[PDB]
């Protein structure tokens, strides 16, 4: 695979990671830092990771305006999806002819409300990722478990076997990296999967104060988020996508074996950063409303969730 | 008749002085540290009765120094029934009715067992907004109002009617609403409306009745609790007063800023009194093939922040 020259636009914890592994693999990658661009040009970026080890990218290639980056074959947005309404002057000034955008981002219909303002020679796909990182010192991300990435393409100027194929191609990207990466067949789908862990524990986490650890020793939280991730399961279904087997056990697996984790919405809460609400909680909620299917618990969960938001 | 007082605690304070400054013959059992306050008194602070003061008060350090009373009001959280059931015996006249002015779900049929058959175990459900803030004082922010029901004992239809009626006067005189009810179950079923959202939510969002119903976010989660309650007791056959969401919204809307009994609870490191106002709705509904989503979650997470350090 080619050298590629990448992108970062947003780099939070997420887009520090994916930035910094695939610069370690080799590639020319080239970070927007819209907060901390001070911070971390001088001070660099490292990468404390119970799985790689510590990595650390110094000098780094970073930007305050996109306007100064060099057009980029692959676009990795990190950023929350709260401020995806400002995106595209910045996908589109750092955008190669024909760039990969690749949003690295949770909840639902991400891809389709950011597709009005991208022109349609450039390619949207997603990326949902299942890792356990967050921004601890300044210039610092800490790397506590997984890591993979699922891909799926949603629009752009690609046939379907072109899309097959570049999907495809940022999944070899990641795994050329040392990261697990699986192309996925469907963006909605796959993006469906992933509100099943991030609506029950990024919520609870604020909404109890509470890591994973805690959540899932204790037996009547631990009911909570299945029954939590059944409504999900059961909305996705009714909207016409129907998730594998035992997912919920599944998750609740994978959560067992992981580390005590603090959510990126918890993160979020408790630094004052607005919550993911409309992509994770109020976008799945409308469309399961659509599609007539009531979600009692997540609608509670995320009347709880504005109403902490909105407390002094 | 002679009224006795098993758990002088703010439920009790209150409608022992209420009764005791009418001119009833009211003996409190002081069951806490609180019978230091023996000679000082007991003193009322209320937004609507005013500043009432009981000098001197009739206490007792234990149930036999009592003498017996034909009406024993139990007030004290519902956590601590069984071990007040002796109690209640010793200080009980032959006859005696026994009136647990507490809150939850199937209170009185957990005590029967406990209690001679000989005795007339009512429910009094009150709405009210009322604490104990400083040693012997009583603070009370707004309502009062009793409904009293009967639940077990030795009467027959007429005499239940005649023993209710009998409760409610005795608050009645004392300057309170009160109102006789035909069905104990019923009316436990009207108070649940009220307490199993605003307790639970309380405490789980660390808040209050004002800024709970003055943000839109949990004033709508409030009313969908409230019609998950409605709903169950409905199932479990009983229909209660349509638009009661909007009424019981509307009377806490007007009521002062107040903190729940569970949320105090939560605060001091109290037991929550989860069994009688959560778990025994829930499997009732549950009985009756009728889901709680939002209930069931609700005490889920109430379980999980008290097993939390």
């Amino acid at each position: 695979s080619k050298q590629q020259r990448i992108g970062v636009i947003g780099t939070g914890a997420i887009g520090g990671f994916y930035g910094l592994m695939l610069a370690h693999a080799g590639h020319d990658v080239h970070f927007l830092l819209r907060s901390e661009f001070e911070a971390v040009n001088r001070a660099g970026l490292s990468l404390n990771s119970a799985v790689h080890g510590f990595r650390r990218l110094a000098p780094v290639q970073a930007y305050h305006s996109a306007q100064d980056m060099p057009p980029c074959d692959w676009l990795l947005v990190g950023a929350k999806t709260t401020g995806n309404h400002e995106l595209a002057p910045l996908i589109r000034a750092a955008a190669a002819p024909g760039a990969k955008v690749l949003l690295l981002q949770n909840g639902l219909g991400v891809e389709e409300r950011l597709r009005p303002l991208l022109p349609e020679s450039l390619h949207l796909l997603g990326g949902l990722c299942f890792i356990c990182v967050h921004r601890g010192e300044p210039g610092v991300i800490e790397h506590q478990a997984y890591g993979g990435v699922n891909l799926g393409y949603h629009s752009g100027p690609a046939d379907e076997r072109r899309r097959r194929e570049i999907v495809e191609e940022g999944a070899a990207l990641f795994r050329e990296s040392g990261l697990e990466s699986t192309a996925m067949p469907d963006l909605e789908q796959a993006r469906w999967q992933k509100l099943v862990w991030n609506i029950p524990y990024n919520g609870l986490s604020v909404l109890l104060k509470s890591s994973t650890a805690p959540l899932m020793a204790n037996a009547d939280s631990r009911s909570l988020i299945e029954a939590i991730m059944e409504e999900v399961i059961g909305a996705a279904g009714a909207c016409g996508f129907i998730l594998p087997e035992g997912y919920a056990d599944q998750l609740l697996a994978a959560t067992e074996r992981m580390p005590d984790y603090r959510p990126s919405m918890y993160h979020d809460f408790a630094h004052g950063r607005p919550l993911e609400l409309a992509a994770i909680y109020a976008a799945p909620l409308a469309r399961a409303a659509a599609a007539g299917y009531r979600m009692p618990r997540v609608e509670a969960l995320h009347q709880a969730l504005r109403f902490l938001e909105a407390q002094p």
